[PDB]
């Protein structure tokens, strides 16, 4: 027997922002991320989970990718994970940046959802308050930018639950 | 353009509960509740809502059930409504002796689902503070005697946005 929070969710303009405890490998969405080293070459938290639910596949078609020219980011299929694209990003990276960049990727290819974890709160050893920071700040400004969006639904889930409450702090300071 | 919290969720033993903005009529779940008055004859606030979208038989089945002998509630189909069956309460009454039976009366039937206002806090004019109290304690008390039940999630549908962040601070005292 056990008792506390999960889930978070609040409306943005026309978008739906949910904060919610989890495994991200069992999302069901368009296009989940993967924050990881600025090579593409980790598989250890949660590039750990997606790589290995994504399958070998995934694996390889990031190889290529990361040893040929590339933006930021790079971007493959979803494998065996339910969704259609994964975008990797580096997690040491400015997360207001990478948010936006991703929000915008999946805008372009008319997306409706995506999931990310919280980029940078691991191995990148970033500060968690500024990142959930940073990750509201990107949506606002999306939000912002775009009045009929195709992407409606961004979730971050949270794998340490002590995060959880981080980023409701952070949503509250936009609530009315 | 607008900027607002829409739902909370936390997890208490085995059972979800989420609070959400909305107009219960939208919902699809098994049991949906009604907050109305001790003789079962109210059309306003929640009451209409809900008998609106019923359809008038479910009001007639109302009408019968209601000058016959009863429980403290009556349970009728949901008609039009995408539930099963619905449960009207009286909303003047204790609520956490309301929301035992109605949680209990769920379980028996073996349904999974059920969404209810946010009783007594109209027309009943019950404080709000109390009655979001009310409600978690007794889903507590559901959740601590039965460790598996076949009901596994209870909504409260809020239409007071008000009304939200009031139940998060009496949930967020349960969060561990
Ligand atoms: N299954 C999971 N689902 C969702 N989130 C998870 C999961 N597993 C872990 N997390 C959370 O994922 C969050 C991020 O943890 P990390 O995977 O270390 O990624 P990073 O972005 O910090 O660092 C990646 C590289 O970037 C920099 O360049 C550094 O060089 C790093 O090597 C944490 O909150 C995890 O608890
Ligand atoms: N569509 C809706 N969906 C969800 N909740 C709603 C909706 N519409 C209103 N509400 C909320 O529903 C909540 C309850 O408002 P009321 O319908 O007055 O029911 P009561 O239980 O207070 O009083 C019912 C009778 O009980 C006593 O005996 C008294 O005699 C009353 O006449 C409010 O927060 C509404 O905003």
């Amino acid at each position: 027997y056990f008792q506390s929070m999960t889930a978070y969710e609040m409306k943005i303009g026309a978008i739906t922002f949910q904060v919610a405890t989890g495994d991200i490998a069992t999302e069901q969405v368009d296009v989940i991320v993967n924050s990881t080293a600025r090579t593409f070459n980790r598989k250890s938290g949660v590039s750990r989970a997606i790589l290995e639910g994504a399958g070998q596949a995934v694996e390889s078609e990031c190889a290529v990718l990361a040893a040929q020219p590339h933006r930021d980011f790079i971007i493959t299929p979803g494998g065996c994970l339910k969704c259609k694209i994964i975008i990797h990003v580096p997690g040491g990276k400015d997360v207001r940046k990478t948010v936006t960049s991703v929000l915008e990727e999946c805008e372009q290819r008319k997306y409706t959802s995506v999931s990310l974890p919280a980029i940078g709160t691991g191995n990148a050893g970033k500060n968690p308050i500024t990142v959930a920071d940073n990750i509201i700040d990107a949506i606002v400004d999306f939000s912002s930018q775009h009045s009929t969006p195709s992407l409606k639904t961004v979730k971050v889930v949270i794998f340490q639950p002590e995060l959880l409450n981080i980023f409701y702090d952070s949503m509250k300071k936009r609530d009315l």
